[PDB]
């Protein structure tokens, strides 16, 4: 009765013929946007994860047999994997990743997995790449094996063995483990929980498909970003699935406007009953926690410990969210009145016409590839806190950041030709000054390089005063020695540079329009 969720459901009335015909033409328009790969391509996803089992059990086994064990009892020891994520929902397309969790007995170190399984990897035929990030928030190993990508994670429980039959529903396992293992080892409860919820998991899957691509197209599928990611969009279908056990995907995605846009937001979405169990832990709770009662937009993740998937939400991303479901509501209403069709719920954002002022920010490294990422990583991950600055000032109408950055790099070569950079990038009046470096595209001899990481945030205004208009420069200011103090590396100018730039729609650079559009400007 828990697939009908905490309230029961709102309808049991199953599909019309209408409703279904509806339906047939949503998974035709998923077909045509590329949605499914081929069933090859499952069944060749399927033989990989059955050599990556005897892997891992190889892994194990001979972890076990250096640690002295006998042969019975390093077989015994087990070792197994598991998926989440996309793959795991049965939601995957062409080219998606296979998240996958290796999980091992309390004998085996993340040292074992980084040197024994790494070697196990490489001595196969069919791998085709391996870069293993051991510094890693997340400790993981990212291959592309027989075509396929997998991202492989390693959790350690404090138990002697790993048996074939393990399952991870017991909480039980959590007890003694470290924050790393527990962090690895929820993606997999969660997935498990959100398909066991669902009362029709292939209605769940069509209706999931929907939403991604809706969200990826409509730019609010990025929780770096404050909006909401996979796992949060995922959770969001399963609820409006519990709600009408009988339905047809078509109106699992029209209800799921309605029930959205109007929803008494910051009440929380909850899968299941919440939870509590082992230690004071990380439960959610906004009766005890000030993190927790500030959440605007509160997604529950069902596996204990119960956490919010949505923690970055903010004022204006709320607003964007909101914007997008009711344009949700109307275009599928319209669908099932024959105004309009699927293609017109997917169409691509207009993101750099919308606003007469974007606001940009660009990640400077004279350096290498593995200095930006960490250096640009960091500074996309503050974004948002530059966004809850600016949104709550007076003379901000909305401060919506877009959810890809932008990436380029340059041979530099000399140190006055980096300045050069940080002096004529990211407006279009001056910005063909920089066509005196050579820009890096495919491919190569290259060495000395610059690298840039540029993030939008479009802007929008409050009729002002003209004696009291707004200001911005002193939260720039505040974000940038925000940035310029997390490794005191940082603070080399030589190096490192941090510029925000307010720039003005017909002023924006041409590397942020398609092949598709332009953008006739204003006087």
């Amino acid at each position: 009765q828990k697939v009908f969720g905490i309230t029961g459901p709102v309808s049991t009335v199953g599909a019309t013929a209408a409703e279904n015909k509806l339906n047939d033409s949503l998974i035709q328009e998923l077909k045509k946007e590329g949605s499914f790969e081929t069933e090859q391509e499952t069944a060749n996803r399927v033989q990989v994860l059955k050599i990556l089992q005897e892997l891992a059990q190889r892994f194990v086994y001979e972890v076990s047999k250096k640690k002295n064990m006998s042969d019975g009892m390093a077989r015994d020891a087990g070792g197994k994997i598991f998926t989440y994520g996309s793959y795991r929902l049965g939601v995957h397309g062409p080219g998606s990743d296979i998240d996958t969790l290796v999980v091992v007995p309390k004998h085996v170190t993340r040292e074992d997995f980084f040197t024994v399984f790494d070697s196990l990897l490489r001595e196969r035929k069919e791998l085709d790449e391996i870069a293993p990030v051991p510094d890693a928030f997340v400790p993981i190993i990212k291959i592309k094996f027989s075509g396929i990508s997998i991202d492989l994670i390693c959790a350690r429980l404090d138990q002697p063995q790993v048996p074939l039959s393990l399952t991870l529903s017991d909480k039980n396992l959590l007890r003694n483990l470290d924050e790393k293992d527990l962090r690895a080892l929820n993606g997999t409860r969660v997935t498990d929980e959100i398909l066991e919820l669902v009362p029709k998991p292939n209605v769940f899957r069509i209706a999931l498909r929907a939403i991604k691509l809706w969200a990826q197209r409509r730019a609010v599928y990025a929780n770096i970003f404050g909006f909401p990611g996979g796992v949060a969009w995922a959770m969001l279908v399963a609820r409006i699935c519990q709600l009408y056990p009988n339905a047809c995907s078509a109106v699992i995605l029209n209800r799921f406007f309605i029930i959205l846009s109007e929803w008494n937001w910051p009440q929380p979405v909850i899968l299941k009953p919440i939870e509590d169990g082992p230690l004071q832990v990380r439960v959610w709770n906004p009766k005890i926690y000030a993190q927790d009662r500030s959440h605007r937009m509160p997604v529950i993740t069902p596996a204990y410990p119960s956490m919010c998937a949505t923690h970055n939400i903010t004022e204006s991303t709320k607003k964007v969210i909101l914007q997008e479901f009711v344009r949700g509501v109307q275009i599928t209403n319209d669908i099932f009145s024959n105004k309009k069709s699927w293609a017109n719920l997917f169409e691509k954002n207009d993101f750099f016409f919308r606003y007469k002022f974007y606001l940009e920010i660009t990640a400077y490294t004279r350096g290498s590839d593995e200095q930006h990422l960490k250096w640009s990583g960091l500074v996309e991950s503050k974004v948002r806190l530059l966004v809850m600055k600016l949104e709550v000032l007076a003379g901000i109408k909305i401060a919506h950041p877009f959810t890809k950055p932008f990436e380029s790099s340059y041979c530099c070569p000399t140190e006055d030709d980096y300045e050069m950079i940080q002096d004529k990038y990211g407006s279009h009046k001056t910005e063909t000054a920089l066509n005196a470096l050579k820009l890096v595209t495919d491919e190569i001899k290259d060495a000395p390089k610059a690298y840039l990481s540029t993030m939008y945030i479009g802007l929008d205004f409050n009729i002002e005063n003209k004696k009291e208009k707004v200001d911005i420069h002193i939260p720039c200011t505040e974000f940038v020695n925000l940035c310029r103090s997390f490794n005191e590396d940082y603070g080399d100018h030589k190096v490192f540079n941090l510029a925000l730039r307010f720039v003005k729609g017909y002023d924006l650079p041409d590397e942020v329009f398609d092949e598709n559009e332009k953008r006739p400007s204003k006087k």
